DNA sequence: CCTGTGACAAATTGCCCTCAG
DNA sequence: CTGAGGGCAATTTGTCACAGG
C-alpha cells in the first residue's frame, strides 16, 4: 500500500491562512498538529524526538539537530493570520523551546491555535505524510496542501486560484508581483517539484482578461491510475 | 502596457569535521 | 555511540536591467 505513513489532517483554515515559514517549519508544524489530536482539553505542549525525526526524514543525527534547533528559533515573531471575509492574527509560540534532556525538545504551542487546527466537520484537508516530505520549496508544500483541500475521493480534482490570493495567503516576495518572474520562479518551480517528489501529477492553464493574467487553472489526478 | 532572459545577490541545500558526556 | 557545535562549496531562490511585441 500507502497508507502506513501517519495521516495528516488539518482544518480548511490552516491551509488557507497567511503565514510565512520554511520548510523545516513546517516539516514540524504536520508533527505538532499531530500530537495535537489525543485529547479526552489539550494544552498546546508538544514533543520533539531528534532520534525518531532523523528516522522520518532520511537524515543524519548531527544534521536533524542543526535543523531542529535552528527552527524552534526561528518561530518568533512568526503570525499566523486566518481569514473568513475576517481577520485573526496569532502568534505560533508563547514560550521559547528547550530540551529538558538531550535528544528532546519541548515547544508550547499558542493554545488558542487548538481549535484551528481541529476544524469542523466534512470541511479539512488530508494527506499522508509521506506524501510531502520529499519537497523542499515551502512554497511546493503550501500549494500542495491547497489542491488537497479539493482532491475526491479518487485523487483527482480540478480548482481555480486567483494570483492576488496566492501572493496573500502564501505571502510571497514582494518581486513575484511581476509576472514573468512570478512564472519562472514560483509557478514552474513549484509544479515541476510536485510531479517528481509527490505521487500526484499536475497540469496548468492560465485564465487572462484583458492583458492582465488573473487566474492559474489547476487540475491533477493521482499517479496509481 | 505586456513578455522572456542575463546578470548579480542573498539564501538554502546536503555534506564534512570536532568534541562532550 | 548520539547529538550539540562550527564550517563549506554548489545549487536554488530573489531582484532588477535591458530588449522586443
Ligand atoms: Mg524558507
Ligand atoms: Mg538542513
Amino acid at each position: 500500500k500507502r497508507k502506513n505513513s501517519p495521516r495528516i489532517v488539518q482544518s480548511n483554515d490552516l491551509t488557507e491562512a497567511a503565514y510565512s515559514l520554511s520548510r523545516d517549519q513546517k516539516r514540524m508544524l504536520y508533527l505538532f498538529v499531530d500530537q495535537i489530536r489525543k485529547s479526552d482539553e489539550h494544552d498546546g505542549i508538544c514533543e520533539i524526538h531528534v532520534a525518531k525525526y532523523a528516522e522520518i526524514f532520511g537524515l543524519t543525527s548531527a544534521e536533524a539537530s542543526k535543523d531542529i534547533r535552528q527552527a524552534l528559533k526561528s518561530f518568533a515573531g512568526k503570525e499566523v493570520v486566518f481569514y473568513r471575509k475576517g481577520y485573526e492574527s496569532f502568534p505560533w509560540f508563547i514560550k521559547p523551546a528547550h530540551s529538558p534532556s538531550r535528544g528532546l525538545y519541548s515547544v508550547h504551542i499558542n493554545p488558542y491555535l487548538i481549535p484551528f487546527f481541529i476544524g469542523l466537520q466534512n470541511r479539512f484537508t488530508q494527506f499522508r505524510l509521506s506524501e510531502t516530505k520529499e519537497i523542499t520549496n515551502p512554497y511546493a508544500m503550501r500549494l500542495y496542501e491547497s489542491l488537497c483541500q479539493y482532491r475526491k475521493p479518487d485523487g483527482s480534482g480540478i480548482v481555480s486560484l486567483k494570483i492576488d490570493w496566492i501572493i496573500e495567503r502564501y505571502q510571497l516576495p514582494q518581486s513575484y508581483q511581476r509576472m514573468p518572474d512570478f512564472r519562472r520562479r514560483f509557478l514552474q518551480v513549484c509544479v515541476n517539484e510536485i510531479n517528481s517528489r509527490t505521487p500526484m501529477r499536475l497540469s496548468y492553464i492560465e485564465k487572462k482578461k484583458g492583458r492582465q493574467t488573473t487566474h492559474i487553472v489547476f487540475s491533477f489526478r493521482d499517479i496509481t491510475s
